[PDB]
């Protein structure tokens, strides 16, 4: 009984425990993750031969562990807003190519937007033109990142409201986490709690400021949610579709009006703290909101994450 070489482990590697090469029954080799910024997920590592000649963990299983990036750090821990300092959003994408746009990283492979960012991209076959771990819009310094893939929601209806406003990129590649380079995390079930109305989120990006114009450099906005009848309300005028805020929505800016997210940061993860884990997670998109950023009364309107994240889960464990 000889289990053989064992298969590599991406995000991490593998160790001979009994010898170097050693493959035979009772054998044990321990696989590792570079437990800075991954961690192992499935087991501890350890694979010992077995006698059906194949690798196997303490639990059972023949197959592989996963090195899984560490999510959600941030250094703190766009109208009106401030200039973020490097590793503040370390998960911040800029999407180029037909227009400006945002996402935010997932594991280090996947891209979260809103599907309206990328859906004339998607549909005529170019692939994206993905950049990060830059605060500066134009820098020519970058993690380049290219799509393999592009998700749209299949409930999503281009220039037809902004109900599943929400789309998922594959990238060709890994990007390496580090300091500079972060995924955000998803919202755990409960997280919930964490975006209640008056609850405090931070939109980042390189959109139009108060200016009027693209922001250089990655700006961000702490805001507060909104109620959704008033959100609701608020949009129930013309010249906005019947119905153009949804129950997979969430408003989220100022009575007054002076700080919101605008054309350009589309696509960009409003992120809350989950104060327990003490990790920052993605509780909405940037989707909508009035043609004129900052007005008074005209709330941000932001895909809500937490309702899409068994199709988040269905693309990922799928692609
Ligand atoms: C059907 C009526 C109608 C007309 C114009 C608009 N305007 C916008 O949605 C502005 N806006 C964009 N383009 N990205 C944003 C990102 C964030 C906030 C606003 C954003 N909505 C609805």
């Amino acid at each position: 009984v000889d289990c053989g070489p064992p298969d590599d482990l991406p995000s991490g590697r593998v160790e001979y425990i009994t010898g170097p090469g050693v493959t035979t029954y009772k054998a044990v080799i321990q696989y590792s993750c570079e437990e800075t910024f991954y961690t192992m997920k499935v087991n501890d590592g350890k694979y010992v031969c077995e006698a059906d000649g194949f690798w196997t963990s303490s639990k059972g299983e023949k197959s592989l562990p996963v090195c899984e990036p560490v999510c959600g750090l941030s250094a703190r821990t766009i109208y009106g807003g401030q200039k973020a300092k490097p590793g503040d959003f370390p998960w911040q994408v800029l999407i180029l190519g037909g227009t400006t746009a945002a996402g935010a990283l997932l594991y280090d492979n996947w891209v979260l937007t809103a599907a309206h960012a990328v859906y004339e991209q998607k549909h005529d076959a170019s692939a994206l033109d993905i950049r990060m771990g830059t605060l500066k819009r134009l820098s020519p310094h970058y993690t380049q990142a290219w799509s393999e893939a592009v998700f749209i929601h299949e409930g999503y209806t281009h220039d037809a409201g902004f109900d599943n406003d929400i789309a998922l990129i594959k990238l060709n590649n890994k990007v390496v986490i580090n300091s500079n380079i972060t995924p955000i995390c998803l919202p755990r079930k409960e997280a919930e709690s964490f975006m209640r109305t008056d609850d405090i989120g931070t939109a980042s990006g390189w959109g139009l400021t108060q200016r009027g114009f693209l922001a250089r450099n990655l700006m961000y906005v702490d805001i507060p949610i909104v109620d959704h009848q008033k959100c609701t309300a608020a949009y129930e005028k013309p010249p906005y579709p019947r119905g153009s805020v949804t129950a997979n929505m969430l408003c989220a800016g100022l009575e007054s009006g002076g700080k919101d997210s605008c054309r350009g940061d589309s696509g960009g993860a409003l992120v809350f703290l989950d104060s327990e884990t003490e990790r920052w997670f993605v509780g909405g998109i940037v989707s909508w909101g009035s043609m004129n950023c900052g007005e008074a009364g005209q709330y941000g309107v932001y895909t809500k994450v937490i309702n899409y994240i068994p199709w988040i889960e269905n693309i990922i464990s799928d692609f």
